């Protein structure tokens, strides 16, 4: 069962920002989570033909990665931290709603979810 287009990334007529928050949100937030060992099944959409998961865009209807949230930081394509913060969140969320507990696949989101949840706590004041 096929996969979708990926989310957008790139659109010249959505009104965009860098702010101080989106740039911690890329210097801080992003490379601390891209970095981690356990990084590496986030870091692009889900290519659930070749993982032959034929029910995951059927259940998954808002999917999102941080390879997406990294080009969406690069191209500045966000008007708001909330925004980007969002990205993260459907992520982990969309981890949780499609696996079991327990799972590897959960314990890997777990523990990139801490790491953002703590840098998140630090996201500056917008100047
Ligand atoms: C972001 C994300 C969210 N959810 C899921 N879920 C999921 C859930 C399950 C199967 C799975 O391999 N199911 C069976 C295996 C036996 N077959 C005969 C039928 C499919 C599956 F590959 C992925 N993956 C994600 N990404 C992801 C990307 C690459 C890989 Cl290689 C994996 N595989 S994983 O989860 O097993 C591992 C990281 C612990 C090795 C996952």
């Amino acid at each position: 069962s096929m996969n979708p287009p990926p989310p957008e990334t790139s659109n010249p007529n959505k009104p965009k920002r860098q702010t101080n928050q989106l740039q911690y949100l890329l210097r801080v937030v992003l490379k601390t989570l891209w970095k981690h060992q356990f990084a590496w099944p986030f870091q692009q959409p889900v290519d659930a033909v070749k993982l032959n998961l034929p029910d995951y865009y059927k259940i998954i209807k808002t999917p999102m990665d941080m390879g997406t949230i990294k080009k969406r930081l690069e191209n500045n394509y966000y008007w708001n931290a909330q925004e980007c913060i969002q990205d993260f969140n459907t992520m982990f969320t969309n981890c949780y709603i499609y696996n079991k507990p327990g799972d590897d696949i959960v314990l890997m989101a777990e523990a990139l979810e801490k790491l953002f949840l703590q840098k998140i706590n630090e996201l500056p004041t917008e100047e």
